[PDB]
């Protein structure tokens, strides 16, 4: 499945990501810049934040309560995309998927 990230200044990078792995990992395993990740995937840091394109976001899985709790630590969260990536999984069928990478991780 490829995911997609687009840094804030417009950087389009690319990524093919095996189903089972997390958005994070699709972006920390391959070099993409903008995720920190430092608590690993645990949902405790939210520097993995970032904005699911509009076109993507009702494809998802709807975000827990654990997530959403989070997200209002990551820098400059948005309630309609923001979305921490160590808790999306990827699979097939968000092959193409786009992420917007915020300007700072915090
Ligand atoms: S990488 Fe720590 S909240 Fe996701």
């Amino acid at each position: 499945a490829k995911i997609i990230f687009i840094e804030h200044n417009g950087t389009r990078h690319e990524v093919e990501a095996k189903p089972g792995l997390t958005v994070m990992e699709a972006a920390r395993d391959n070099g993409v810049p903008g995720i920190d990740a430092d608590c690993g995937g645990a949902c405790a840091c939210s520097t993995c934040h970032a904005y699911v394109d509009p076109a993507w976001v009702d494809k998802l899985p709807k975000a827990l309560p654990t997530e959403t709790d989070m997200i209002d630590f990551a820098y400059e969260p948005n309630p309609a995309t923001s979305r921490l990536t160590c808790q999306i999984k990827v699979t097939s069928l968000l092959d193409g998927l786009v992420v917007h990478l915020p300007e700072k991780q915090i």
